[PDB]
DNA sequence: GCTATAAGAGGGCA
DNA sequence: TGCCCTCTTATAGC
């Protein structure tokens, strides 16, 4: 499953529900201190809670982002909180559509890469241009996946909205990686 | 903090 | 249209 004997870390998990009813943001900004509200700045309600450690934006129309969970069960358990907080500042707070949205991971290969070299044998899926961004900027098609490469063998991988995508998307470039490695 | 990356949701504007 | 608005997170040089 891990040929490399690596497994990338799940570090950001966001998530989308549908709460489905209106929601008064000023009612709910008012009411749960919990909340932050600037209209003129973004249309969501910002909620945060400790434990999973997230913030949601919550929006008129009933629909939720949930940010900042380590992994996709924490991200769901998260995102039924805020709906529970919700629901008991007097709204039908349902949880219709939950969906995984982006997964970000994150790894060390324990080696340097030469990332010019990587970049000119790759120009088709890389970017590279450390004056602007130290990273490697490579775009994997299969599976569609980011990575982002940089030269003390750090990795992070976006993306993805399964974390299977999320590990062979790093298992292909693994192999890759090799063939750069700063000597 | 800023530079870059993915993804969602919405109001607002060119 | 079509993109920025906000927010999260790893990364690292500014």
């Amino acid at each position: 499953k891990h040929p490399s004997g690596i497994v990338p870390t799940l570090q950001n998990i966001v998530s989308t529900v549908n709460l489905d009813c209106k929601l008064d943001l000023k009612a709910i900004a008012l009411q749960a201190r919990n909340a932050e509200y600037n209209p003129k700045r973004f249309a969501a309600v910002i909620m945060r809670i400790r434990e999973p450690k997230t913030t949601a934006l919550i929006f008129a129309s009933g629909k939720m982002v949930c940010t900042g969970a380590k992994s996709e069960d924490f991200s769901k358990m998260a995102a039924r909180k805020y709906a529970r907080i919700v629901q008991k500042l007097g709204f039908p707070a349902k949880f219709k559509d939950f969906k995984i949205q982006n997964i970000v991971g994150s790894c060390d290969v324990k080696f340097p890469i030469r990332l010019e070299g990587l970049a000119y044998s790759h120009a088709a899926f890389s970017s590279y241009e450390p004056e602007l961004f130290p990273g490697l900027i490579y775009r994997m098609k299969v599976p569609k996946i980011v990575l982002l490469i940089f030269v003390s063998g750090k990795i992070v991988i976006t993306g993805a909205k399964m974390r299977d995508e999320t590990y062979k998307a790093f298992e292909n470039i693994y192999p890759v990686l090799s063939e750069f490695r700063k000597i």
